[PDB]
């Protein structure tokens, strides 16, 4: 039949392409859906979408009709305008940043992972709007690598996360599979080949 797969906006495009490619190799019919991780898990939970597989970074252990696995990792950066107040410290820390405002994603309840670090916050609905605001000094934010690679190699934006996690904040990328699919050798073959290829990318 059709299998439907969700991937969030934090999943780098090489990642999304690698997954899709393997699925079409080991599945007949593949429909791809994209949402922000908060709406990633909410969306699969709605049950009206008939999402069979979801690849996101948001964590929830007991979900109905869905099991969990780790598919790999992605990296994320705390970014902010170079002339944002914060940049002048040179040694920025989660306490030093809790005073200044965070553009954060939120689309009503919130997960722990995507919980805001600050009392002064502003919710945005996608990453492009987050970064437009950040680039206007409105606040600071947590964005994926693939999104801000260019604005950081261009000096447009800066990084404050090189004390917390040098190199980027290594987040897990989870695969939330529908329970039934566990019994299809196809799902397992997808899983094997994907996990391998993604690690091969990591080099
Ligand atoms: F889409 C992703 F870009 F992948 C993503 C990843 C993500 N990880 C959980 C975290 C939340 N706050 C963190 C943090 C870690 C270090 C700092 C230091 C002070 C600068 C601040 C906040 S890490 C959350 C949202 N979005």
């Amino acid at each position: 039949r059709n299998l439907r797969v969700l991937l969030d906006t934090a999943i780098p495009p090489s990642f999304c392409d690698t997954v899709s490619s393997v699925l079409l190799d080991d599945f007949n019919m593949v429909s791809l859906i994209r949402t922000s991780p908060a709406d990633s898990l909410a969306t699969i939970k709605q049950d009206n979408a008939e999402i069979d597989i979801a690849i996101t970074i948001d964590e929830e252990l007991k979900i109905s009709r869905f099991n969990q696995c780790v598919l790999g990792y992605t990296k994320a950066f705390v970014v902010a305008h170079p002339q944002h107040p914060l940049c002048n410290a040179s040694l920025h820390s989660i306490a030093s940043l809790a005073n200044y405002r965070q553009i954060s994603l939120g689309s009503g309840q919130h997960s722990n992972l995507l919980r805001p670090v600050s009392d002064k916050v502003l919710f945005v609905e996608n990453f492009d709007d987050m970064l437009r605001l950040v680039e206007a000094g409105v606040g600071w934010g947590i964005a994926p690598h693939y999104f801000v690679e260019e604005r950081l190699r261009n000096g447009t934006l800066a990084v404050l996360s090189e004390l917390y996690e040098p190199g980027g904040i290594d987040t897990k990328v989870y695969c939330y599979y529908n329970t039934a699919l566990e019994s299809e050798r196809s799902f397992l073959r997808f899983l094997e080949s994907a996990r391998q290829r993604l690690r091969q990318l990591g080099r």
